[PDB]
């Protein structure tokens, strides 16, 4: 059943690589910055029951269900692994509030909270906007409670993700129910999903100025991931191609070299998606003993899912995204 209703969350833009908005959970409501993340389908905020000897729950928004007259006990454990790291602890039934709708949600209280990497997260919690059948534990996802309601004017969300700046820029915006014409242009194309369950459509092919992706490939359309990532192998060819140097956690190029990379396209649907160099670069300076970090990662995602491309944040500043959950498939257009 559809409504006439559209709600709009306003996002932070942290870095480029941080995009959040804010849910209040509980009775009075208690504030969470979170991650709307089409890579996975929970919910989960830090919870005060989580030791404090987990400095990243120091650090953080922490829910406190002693404080709310809404919550409704649950108490199963869970574990949400994601590709950066693991949150773990138990089930949670209370009202949450996005973009002035009210929906009662199962969530994740998190007890155990690594510092690594969570210390580094300016955000609090996660809003998995996938799948009930990627959500752990079979909890219903938000999306679908919102969809049960009857309010929503399409069965479909989209994102906008802006270039940081200044504080007067918005960060980015999730339309809940539709698409806001403001952030994009031209018409949107559309790619049907390979399957219901998981925002993860066919890529035809990645092209560095066809080395890549030749015979087809997967492209996870992932809102909560900061990057483009590929394979290692595929990433360990993207970067050769590109003189990228691998460290660590990520790729580096002599940062005069930066604006004269080549264009990276990727072949979806009927159309060609092409980075420039600007769309990739972190360019921080135009120094020759400077290193710019690339905004295009390796990442091996596990099976079911994987192997696959993740379309990040890095994809999604230059393509405005609708995630169509009646038609099962993903919409993309050039972001204004
Ligand atoms: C936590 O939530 C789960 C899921 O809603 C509850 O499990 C259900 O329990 C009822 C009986 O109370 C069964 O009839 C259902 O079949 C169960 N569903 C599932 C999916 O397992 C569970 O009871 C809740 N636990 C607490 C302690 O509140
Ligand atoms: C330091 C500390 C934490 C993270 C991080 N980041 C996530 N997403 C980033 C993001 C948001 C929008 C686009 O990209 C994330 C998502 C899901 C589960 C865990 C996550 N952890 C990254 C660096």
């Amino acid at each position: 059943t559809l409504g006439n209703t559209t709600s709009s969350v306003i996002l932070t833009n942290y870095m480029d690589t941080q995009y959040y908005g804010e849910i209040g959970i509980g009775t009075p409501p208690q504030t969470f910055k979170v991650v709307f993340d089409t890579g996975s389908s929970n919910v989960w905020v830090p919870s005060s029951k989580c030791s404090r000897l987990y400095t990243a729950c120091v650090y953080h928004k922490l829910f406190d269900a002693s404080d709310s007259s809404s919550y409704k006990h649950n108490g199963t454990e869970l574990t949400l692994r994601y590709s950066t790291g693991t949150v773990s602890g138990f089930l949670s039934q209370d009202i949450i509030t996005v973009g002035g709708i009210t929906v009662t949600q199962m969530f994740g209280e998190v007890t155990e909270m690594p510092a690594l990497p969570f210390m580094l997260a300016e955000f609090d919690g996660v809003v998995g906007m996938g799948f009930i059948e990627q959500a752990i534990g079979r909890v219903t996802p938000i999306f679908d409670n919102i969809i049960s309601q009857g309010v929503l004017k399409e069965d479909v969300f989209s994102f906008y993700y802006n270039r940081d700046s200044n504080s007067q820029s918005l960060g980015g915006q999730i339309v809940l129910g539709g698409s806001d014409p403001q952030h994009y242009e031209g018409n949107f194309h559309y790619i049907n999903l390979i399957k219901t369950g998981v925002w993860q459509i066919q890529m035809k092919g990645v092209s560095v100025g066809t080395l890549l992706c030749e015979d087809g490939c997967l492209a996870l359309v992932d809102t909560g991931a900061s990057y483009i990532s590929g394979s290692t192998s595929s990433i360990e060819k993207l970067m050769e191609a590109l003189g990228a140097k691998k460290r660590l956690f990520d790729y580096v190029v002599k940062c005069n070299e930066g604006p004269t990379l080549p264009d990276i396209s990727f072949h979806l649907g009927g159309k060609e998606y092409t980075l420039t160099s600007a769309d990739y670069v972190f360019q921080e300076s135009y120094s020759s003993k400077k290193l710019c970090t690339l905004a295009i990662h390796a990442m091996d995602i596990p099976p079911p899912t994987g192997p696959t491309w993740a379309l990040g944040a890095t994809f999604i500043r230059k393509f405005y995204t609708e995630f169509d959950r009646r038609n099962n498939r993903i919409g993309f257009a050039l972001a204004r």
